[PDB]
């Protein structure tokens, strides 16, 4: 949950399940598959949602990451490939990552997150959970 309104993701977000498994994709992979968007456009980055859990008597709350269009959400001024702490640039080889993606972003309750899948052949970050799948 979030206690400030965040930048919403097109997509459902990948959630940690194992800790000190690095979430990574191969360079070319890691951009989920809205139908109809040219791979052109299939640029942009993963960021972590640090998530923090109250303390209880009893015992975890591992991140969570959401998928932002090349040029939108929280670090919609960044350039791509640089270095920031929490966000994990990824492109298709056929994209440009000089110019944002031409996407518009998600809501109102005019559209759901569109569960997150990739293309045969991706190799998905091991420790990780596809939310959706």
């Amino acid at each position: 949950e979030f206690n400030v309104v965040p930048y919403y993701s097109w997509f459902s977000g990948i959630t940690q399940f194992q800790k000190g498994k690095e979430f990574e994709f191969v360079e070319g992979q890691g951009v989920p598959i809205a139908p109809g968007v040219p791979a052109t456009e299939a640029k942009g980055y993963w960021y972590r949602h640090n998530r923090r859990s109250f303390k209880t008597a009893d015992g975890q709350l591992l991140p969570r990451w959401y998928f932002y269009y090349l040029g939108t959400g929280p670090h919609a001024k960044d350039q791509y490939g640089t270095d920031i702490d929490g966000v994990y640039w990824v492109a298709s080889n056929q994209a440009d990552v000089n110019t944002p993606a031409d996407i518009v972003d998600r809501d109102p309750s005019s559209d759901e997150a569109i569960p997150t899948r990739f293309p045969p052949g991706t190799v998905l970050p091991q420790g990780y959970y596809i939310e959706g799948s």
